[PDB]
């Protein structure tokens, strides 16, 4: 059965909800983002309407084989009538395609969805910025002082530099990124774009990019691995036994893998600056973990909150253990208290 957190009141809509069966009263499933947790349930067998972005709905068609005549794309940042409400899709600065629901209730209350999200101070100059918004439901991943990560501009210039450092003292190493799920391509195009090659990768994986709307692609990727330097692996083989097996496949073309494990909040983010990132290291074998977070952190979260100042905030991340709740809500209560809404 749907949890309430997934049902929007006043409507016949849900949000992430494909994964309870038929749910009582649904007349349109909203998706925000193609995340696995979210989508859990969609297959070519699903007949009802799905809204979602240009970019969902291309990852629907083409990896779910979810049918054409039930994925209805909206565009961003515009007002669309659906089912006598009108809705707006906002960038939701997360994977490819990620967006934030505003739902403007007929009764005259007003619902920001958030999904999944990492707040930005450029979305209080969005059509956020005209009106009031009564309830928020609330990407709480990181809602907790410690969860503290860089931005994403810096994280990419460490790898750049790492790796351009690398290649250039040995022209023989391998370049090699962990990949599980849609979202922070930004690690690998960089890190390709200054060695001046294309990525190469599996024919699955290919598939999935070239559902992104990514300007100049064709350009950018490739499966025609012998041709290239920067390659992407499934997360899982990104250890030292995994890459071993990999570089004995490049037939003597490598000497050296460098790889890099994108990763979210871990607790060296606690004691140790970017500069300061280190790997670990076996033999002619190297692995950075690095923190590029699709997420917010503690105190960018904090800070959109206290510019929007809903009413009532309901967190959609977190809400399984009674400490997690009580830890949420003081802090909800402190950001009020301070701003003064
Ligand atoms: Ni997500």
């Amino acid at each position: 059965t749907c949890p309430f957190y997934k049902k929007i009141p006043g409507t016949g809509f849900t949000v992430d909800a494909f994964q309870y069966g038929v749910v009582e009263g649904c007349t349109a499933y909203f998706l925000t983002h193609f995340h696995s947790d979210h989508y859990a349930g969609l297959s070519k067998h699903f007949t009802f309407p799905v809204y979602c972005s240009e970019i969902t709905g291309n990852l629907l068609k083409n990896k779910l084989h979810v049918q054409e005549q039930y994925i209805h794309p909206l565009p961003l940042d515009t007002e669309c009538i659906v089912n006598g409400v009108k809705v707006v899709l906002l960038d939701a600065n997360h994977c490819p395609g990620a967006v934030m629901i505003l739902f403007y209730l007929p009764n005259g209350t007003v619902i920001l969805h958030t999904g999944d999200f990492r707040a930005d101070p450029s979305m209080e100059r969005s059509l956020l910025a005209d009106q009031k918004v009564h309830m928020l439901y609330l990407d709480t991943t990181y809602c907790s002082p410690e969860y503290t990560f860089p931005s994403q501009q810096e994280v990419i210039r460490f790898a750049i530099n790492t790796a351009f450092e690398a290649v250039t003292l040995n022209p023989h190493a391998l370049v090699v990124c962990g990949t599980y799920s849609i979202g922070k391509e930004k690690v690998f195009l960089a890190i390709a774009d200054v060695l001046g090659s294309k990525v190469g990768m599996s024919q699955e994986k290919y598939k999935t990019l070239q559902c992104l709307n990514i300007p100049e692609i064709n350009s950018l990727i490739t499966t025609d691995m012998c041709s290239s330097l920067v390659h992407l692996l499934p997360m899982m083989q990104i250890n030292f036994k995994g890459l071993q097996s990999h570089l004995k496949k490049c037939g003597g073309k490598y000497n050296q893998i460098l790889a890099f494990r994108p990763t979210g909040w871990t607790h060296s983010n606690k004691f140790t600056r970017i500069a300061d990132v280190i790997p670990q290291t076996k033999g002619n074998i190297s692995i950075y973990g690095i923190p590029y977070s699709e997420h917010s952190s503690y105190l960018e979260m904090k800070r959109f909150v206290q510019w929007l100042k809903p009413q009532k905030i309901i967190p959609t991340v977190n809400v399984g253990t009674w400490k997690s709740r009580s830890t949420m809500e003081k802090y909800f209560r402190e950001w009020k208290l301070e701003a003064g809404y």
